[PDB]
């Protein structure tokens, strides 16, 4: 397995021992997306990708952490839905840098942090940094740590040509829409039910936030936009460029 | 499913607003178990336990917390073992107050928390009461929590009679014990292999404790009594008998 | 006579939160390095203008701006490397913007615009309004409202950025330091910019991913991640009444009298 | 003089600690409610009393005590309900423990023993060590050494039990406020317990879980766990030595000359 | 007795549900105090005028506050001498605010803290602040503090005179000298060697202070001025006026 | 060029900390009522002007000032239950410092200057100091050196302090938008003060101890604990030549060439 959580502690200890071991964390959170998919979206599709690529580079992935921040309406819809299940900032920032400190004790080097929730960057940015902090009076100035975003990697514009062949309207309204709704049908079709999308206009914001968050400004369903053309095709294309573009990625900073 | 991650958000906030939902949080923890047994075990069970435990009374399930406290020796071998991955305190203290009140928020009021990690204890309480101090605060007094050690509902002696045909030793030395690898046997199989168990001894402490923790006081596989005489037959005896008891304490502290 | 309340006397301030409906602005910036051609309090200047100007066309007044902010990021600024760049933790942040919040709600005030000129404060600014939001839900208090905002997201129309870019825009992602805050000084602080300095690199341009401990050989020498070699008065005269505008009409919107 | 570093100059102190193998102990206790019998200060008391003898029998220095505390929780020590018990947050009390160490680290101090007379304290004195050991470690500094230990754990030989419950030891689950505790107490605090206020009620019994917010009615009315009628002062007598000889070995053991 | 520590929880309900109970709160330090005195000098005597005011005004005493922060050259000497065991400001702060919350929690309403400490004046304001603000949040404003360091009552130039014939030369250098330790000497002669003073010209110190704290900077015996005009006649004046003006004060500001 | 180190670029930054010897100044503020007479900012205006003063002199720098302070006292400042004063809680305060004071060392800088102009600050700022000195002891850095002060404290001499009040002094415990800082700003600041507001009341004066929730009746009803009617910018012109170059010896004295 190249799950950490399914090896004993000596299968462990002799993979870091081996001193070319990479960690991958997958980050993120239970949170509302639309009528038609479940709730742990953001912790599947990480989790998923973390795997294929794991597999391919001869890395180990860590247990994701379930919970992520809250949900920001111009980006997840709003943390006043039901359901979302948030932490504040401060817990996830000390959770990164927690787990980062314990990495560093066991003779671990590298990690790769794959974030699911974009609202979960900047905490998990200064994890990192406190961490590093930490390690820095401690003597330890060679531990690195690669963060990313799985669909980062999906720039090509062949790729989004056919992923958007009526035209793609940027991926600020991507939140439980053709993009994510795809890559389920692709890995966890039983959790998805595309006829219960409700196929609204995408959602349009004024170039400001306001706080508290007005139910009124998030389209009703949750959504930002509709995945009524999702489909497994898509979530194949999609899975098979991720997995690719980060295990050359990984390869890169972590050379073998 | 009983698992809430599982649900759409509109699924969830039916069962909700039917206004008996009962929600279990599984907390666990990465931790060594041995030679023979995976590391997530602590994460597995309670969350086995909490899937029969709701399907029987029906309860939805959170999200299992992966990463607990820091592994004590007298219970869990210590923290110096690669692979143990832990937070520190204020982190769990934190992730259990947050949760609480986000399922306030929901509109939930009934809530039980399953630890599988002993050290994990003082921390959830703690979690516990800064979050009702807080729903206090926010006019909020009719959120009830049942905390809970899935392994406190095997008291039968006639039960441990059967498990212990040898004599009982306690549970301070079941970490990667018979207790937990049966289990283990009976519900995942394949993470556990007894031909690697070390048969020690017991492990035995004078009454006090030292830090820093010194790795020679902790039986060097790991565990602290051997699980030579686990086995499925047992894993499924546990495994009815908490599950019984539990469905009962929480059919008695949340009477639909 | 301001539209600063520091420069103001508790019974002027007093007095304008007794018209029921005033509004208050809040200019969150940073000391982080601009390249070799501008100052390093850019992020606080710029907001603090813009602030004013909207101010006095609105009738609002403009708290003593925030003169640090969180680290410095590669792709966003360059990196928290650089000397001169001085930033606060996370925590520290929030808890500032918290505290900010819990003492004009004490006032009585329930109007505030946010007005960040750091792109890395965003997430901790926000962190900090929802904690200050909650506990004056427990207090009783559920009629203060925010308005959080970058200056820059208000210049969208096509044909101004055309003007802005007549070679072709290239994303705002390089913009710091570049021709868009370049402008925008050589209009308001003219002293505080030497545009015979500026180093012509090439856009800066990053992989999908981010490394820490950040290294320095990523970001380009002089810290720009962009050249405003095409950089004018012209250009942030322009700017600047487009945001005016734009964030004067925000505010009349959701702070009506 | 004393054992007390409190009763001692610095320069007493600084002489003491310059030998380079000084032991001091830390008791940690609480401020809470112990039944209609008892005074609510004996979780310092007891510690404190254990320290004292110890400290003059091996030679070592007893710091001031904790006179406050983790939350009392329901199965130990009754429940966080009740008038008089006087808690503090975890972090309140990690943070107070940790801070100390450091202190005697600075001092030149390598050799700590932390007593703690308060059951609930136990995992929020362990976070103390760590984070203060984490830091020392940041320092340079890994020679300090801590034991800790709660003193009724050194009362294990069943000859023992057997003169303290002659009809039935039902374990230490119930002893908040019991046998035990009063024992000490006639022996050590004769002014500070009315035995003959004493509610002989039948040991407390609970189900396999907790509950939150604390239920008033599943713990005793008068605050105790199990009824302390059979405490004496002999019983106490003879629990002391066996703590008092059991903690010195124990310490001579882990902190040699 | 006066001393909450001394009773059971029933007397201690009793007295505050009369509704006009008064509490004392000693705050001291572990301190260093010359060669003359013993470090627990800050919390005996506030702790000693609190005994003795209560006992005139039907008040109790909380068990007084061991460790303060952190002695600062001009006030205490500085916290770079042996023996000074000093808590961070959070620390500190923390602890007034968990004991200030847990009065109120018992239905008090009158609280007196008694500085004997310098240096915690700022942190013990910030705890009684933060407390305030919570305790507003639960619906309570009723509950009163009145924050004193007993030296403050010893301002009769009479009373001065009696004390320095040679004419005072301030308060800012009475750290071991003639004030404690005349007081000292009447309450606790058996912690006092006025053999050992060291008679040394009064402290001072320019218009500004250093970091990290020069030892130098310091008289050697860590006292600010001698004490060797010490006296138990002094002490029995300053602490009857003490006394008494501090009861009367409190009677002013708890009216019975 | 300019002695405020936000004017500057990176480069010109880093050039004058290369050098080695680079003295480095943070002025520490507040937003408070100053009475009906003068502005809110008064203590970041002041600190801020003596700093530009004595840096010229020196040839130091001086850091972006901390524009909000510890909550308000009465016996100091009046209260913090008037409008307009915006307080920071202690923990934000202390962090504020200590992050200031890390990233000024990675810049390699090791002299620091920290001038305080609200009184309340005073023990937040001691500790963000120590948990800063802290942390760069943990890092290895043990030559970062601090001089903190008040530029009121250069005022003794009794030859100024007569001049300063004629009719008589009664000591600083009063100076709270009262003569001494009235007389500085009506010399720098001329348009943020209006004399002819001014309320010429008797010193304020309290018992020997202080009350929470705090009592607004124990305050002057303008905000202020002293008249300022007999200010003037002759007298400020005093103060502020005396405090600049008293400190600036001061400075010349702790951080030698
Ligand atoms: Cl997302
Ligand atoms: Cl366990
Ligand atoms: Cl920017
Ligand atoms: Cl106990
Ligand atoms: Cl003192
Ligand atoms: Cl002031
Ligand atoms: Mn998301
Ligand atoms: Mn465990
Ligand atoms: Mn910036
Ligand atoms: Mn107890
Ligand atoms: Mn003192
Ligand atoms: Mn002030
Ligand atoms: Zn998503
Ligand atoms: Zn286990
Ligand atoms: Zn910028
Ligand atoms: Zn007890
Ligand atoms: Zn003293
Ligand atoms: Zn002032």
């Amino acid at each position: 397995s190249v799950f950490v959580g399914e090896l004993t502690w000596k299968e462990y200890e002799a993979r870091v021992a081996a001193g070319d071991c990479v960690l991958m964390l997958p980050v993120g959170a239970l949170e509302q997306h639309g009528h038609h998919m479940c709730m742990n979206v953001d912790v599947l599709l990480p989790t998923a990708v973390c795997k294929r690529v794991a597999e391919r580079i001869g890395a180990l992935v860590m247990p994701g952490l379930q919970y992520g921040y809250k949900s920001q309406q111009k980006s997840g819809g709003g943390n006043h839905f039901p359901g979302t299940t948030s932490l504040d900032g401060a817990t996830l920032t000390g959770t990164v840098q927690d787990i980062i400190r314990e990495l560093a004790r066991h003779g671990a080097r590298r990690l790769v942090l794959m974030n699911g929730h974009y609202e979960n960057s900047m905490f998990i940015v200064e994890g990192i940094d406190l961490a590093l902090r930490e390690l820095r009076y401690a003597g330890i100035q060679d531990f690195k740590v690669v963060v990313l975003s799985y669909a980062d990697f999906v720039k090509d514009p062949a790729v989004i040509q056919q992923l958007y062949p009526e035209g793609f309207l940027g991926w600020d309204i991507e939140h439980g829409g053709v993009f994510e709704t795809s890559l389920m049908l692709a890995l966890y079709p039983d959790l998805v039910d595309l006829d219960r999308v409700v196929d609204h206009p995408p959602a349009t914001f004024p170039p400001y936030d306001v706080f508290p968050v007005d139910p009124a400004r998030t389209p009703a369903p949750g959504t930002l936009s509709s995945a009524k053309t999702a489909s497994r095709e898509k979530g194949e294309l999609i899975l098979e460029v991720c997995v690719q573009g980060i295990a050359d990625a990984i390869r890169e900073e972590f050379p073998p």
